[PDB]
DNA sequence: ACCTGTGACAAATTGCCCTCA
DNA sequence: TCTGAGGGCAATTTGTCACAG
DNA sequence: GACGGTAATT
DNA sequence: GTAATTACCG
């Protein structure tokens, strides 16, 4: 049975920008960090491919861009600026990388909180997708269930959606429809949603899923 | 002016393949 | 030989915007 | 490369 | 023929 991810509700409702690969590595990190400490960690390629049913060298190529792609980039909790890494990341053996979270990341990770396997998340492609499944498991009830209405300009301020998606039609046409099949796709969740509107503009949409 | 969707094009990502220390 | 670090790809997805209703 | 199987050399 | 350590090859 897949490793049990927990996170701080703070972390699912941060404003950050990441991609599948980064996030995915970013939920080895939490596991990790949360089985205790001082914020050093570690990625080995063969495990990571065995884990997502990748070859030794694609796993290479992803932890390798991915590593690269975190600096600069930043974390807002609603409304305070982190870095992810306070050094860059380095190799002491082959196929082995060594990295250093942010020790004042560690209070946002463990703690209202929200769980999930990660075999739930690991077939996901978009990493939007990710961002909503993860919302929307901190909702979720014991049985599998639940219902939550998010206001659509909080979901483009908290995962950093394209300008472009400030256009409703290219929100639903990229972005909602598209992360919606990807989860009733993909993970052991049922998803159905509706819109909510004032006036002309629709403002809130509104989920309800149960368990498979 | 506001809303919706679709058609196109570009930019990015994916799972691939090959090669050599 | 088995790993993994590189070097590439075509097909597909994602982000953007012009245009009609 | 890194590791271990196998022949080879004392 | 054996023993055992070793260069090296896959
Ligand atoms: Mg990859
Ligand atoms: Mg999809």
């Amino acid at each position: 049975n897949s490793p049990r991810i927990v996170q701080s509700n703070d972390l699912t409702e941060a404003a950050y920008s990441l991609s599948r690969d980064q996030k995915r590595m970013l939920y080895l990190f939490v596991d990790q960090i949360r089985k205790s400490h001082d914020g050093i960690c570690e990625i080995h390629v063969a495990k990571y491919a065995e884990i997502f049913g990748l070859t030794s060298a694609e796993a290479s190529k992803d932890i390798r861009q991915a590593l690269k792609s975190f600096a600069g980039k930043e974390v807002v909790f609603y409304y305070e600026s982190f870095p992810w890494f306070i050094k860059p990341a380095h190799s002491p053996s082959r196929g082995l990388y060594s990295v250093h979270i942010n020790p004042y990341l560690i209070p946002f990770f463990i703690g209202r909180f929200t769980q999930f396997r990660l075999s739930e998340t690991k077939e996901i492609t978009n990493p939007y997708a990710m961002r909503l499944y993860e919302s929307l498991c901190q909702y979720r009830k014991p049985d599998g269930s639940g219902i939550v209405s998010l206001k659509i300009d909080w979901i483009i301020e908290r995962y950093q959606l394209p300008q472009s998606y400030q256009r409703m039609p290219d929100f639903r046409r990229r972005f909602l429809q598209v992360c919606v099949n990807e989860i009733n796709s993909r993970t052991p969740m049922r998803l159905s949603y509706i819109e909510k509107k004032k006036g002309r503009q629709t403002t809130h949409i509104v989920f309800s899923f149960r368990d498979i």
